[PDB]
């Protein structure tokens, strides 16, 4: 099977395809035939709506700059041109001695249920791989040779986990074996390539299950060297349980169209890691705490950062998120108000929420309940809280 006729494939309905579909006609008219793939297709066959509308035509990124010479075309780099609508953008990649048959760009892509094609001209899809059965039975497929396809681009390992996680559907016996083994290979991939395929995974609002998987494929290990070192066997650490909730929350905080702070998940895991760090250096060298901490932060970062390039933006925040953890501590006669205003505050507290619950520490939980009240107070109450301490 390498095709399915209009009505026979889960009623695609030219209907749930967008303004995006609009573009497909200035192509279907000016010459070339245009096919949409992956992001919408995979989703849409199940029926579930489309996340991004990714187009793919034979017309070269030039005939295309030459065709929509008009439209607010944007986005440099080979092929990959982004034509704009507004709250809807449409990626435009051409097939790929460099270019060729769409079937040709079939083999360059990575997964079966992730790459099925169709034009408004045909109302028919195109299965150049077992794509439709993989979708039918909920199963993950690299297109070609596992062994090759990763050594070639080990990043393909991660997407593969990434996807089995979003969908309550399982990987493939053959596609699956390689990784525990090759796993490590990632190490030579620039840290920031890693750092991006990282967020994409768990701060995708799918995290918890994604990591349930990653850990188990000793894939977690490479990105978070810094961390894995602190797991325990039993399975019950704070570090361990903490990340279980911080993701669980995020899975949820996202499933509820709410902005989540990126910097937050990171300072979120490492707390302990940096914490156990901060500890040893503290005594093992003559120096005071406020100080000791300072470097504690640098090395967990330089270390983990070395494992995956973290934006100065992110770090600078994550730094702050912590340093407050140490200010929310010193019940201050009147400095409270100050911290209260601090830009990066909500996270600081958000952490401490978690923090006091995993650690199952009373004199923290005691404190969180306090900042809890004192932050929603008016000023007549806040005025008074600060007066019971002195």
């Amino acid at each position: 099977v390498t095709v399915i006729p209009r009505e026979q494939h889960a009623i695609s309905r030219k209907d749930i395809s967008e303004n995006a579909l609009k573009v497909m006609y200035r192509l279907n008219k000016a010459g070339y035939e245009a096919w949409l793939v992956g992001g919408g297709v995979r989703d849409l066959l199940l029926g579930k709506k489309p996340k991004d509308f990714d187009v793919t035509t034979n017309a070269t990124p030039e005939q295309v700059r030459k065709l929509f010479r008009n439209c607010r075309l944007v986005g440099r780099r080979f092929r990959l041109a982004h034509v704009m609508f507004g709250p809807e953008i449409i990626e435009v990649a051409t097939f790929r001695n460099i270019f060729g048959s769409i079937e040709e760009d079939a083999q360059r892509r990575d997964f079966t249920i992730n790459s099925l094609y169709y034009s408004v001209a045909d109302f028919t899809v195109r299965d150049y791989v077992g794509g439709m059965k993989d979708l039918k039975d909920g199963v993950i497929r690299l297109i070609g040779n596992p062994e090759t396809r990763y050594r070639e681009d080990p990043v393909r390992m991660l997407r593969a986990v990434r996807f089995a996680a979003k969908l309550g559907m399982r990987i493939s016996p053959e596609t699956a074996e390689p990784i525990p083994r090759l796993a490590t290979l990632l190490n030579d991939i620039p840290p920031a390539h890693l750092f991006e395929e990282s967020l994409k995974l768990l701060q995708a609002g799918y995290g918890y299950e994604t990591y349930k998987l990653l850990c188990e494929y000793h894939l977690f290990q490479p990105l978070f060297p810094t961390i894995t070192r602190y797991f325990t066997e039993n399975g019950d650490s704070p570090m361990e349980r903490i990340i279980e909730q911080v993701l669980k929350n995020t899975d949820t905080r996202i499933h509820n169209d709410m902005r989540v702070n990126p910097a937050f998940l990171f300072a979120a895991m490492f707390w302990y890691p940096l914490l156990e760090t901060a500890q040893k250096i503290a005594q093992e060298s003559g120096l005071t705490y406020h100080d000791a901490f300072a470097l504690a932060m640098n090395d967990v970062l330089d270390e983990a950062c070395r494992s995956l390039a973290i934006p100065k933006r992110l770090t600078t925040l994550t730094r702050d998120i912590w340093q407050l953890q140490l200010r929310m501590s010193r019940r201050q006669g009147k400095r409270a108000w100050k911290l209260l205003e601090h830009p990066k505050f909500r996270a600081a507290y958000d952490l401490l929420a978690l923090r006091a619950e995993v650690e199952r520490n009373a004199e923290l939980q005691r404190l969180v309940k306090w900042w809890g009240e004192f932050q929603v107070s008016a000023p007549p109450d806040q005025k008074g809280m600060l007066n019971e301490l002195d």
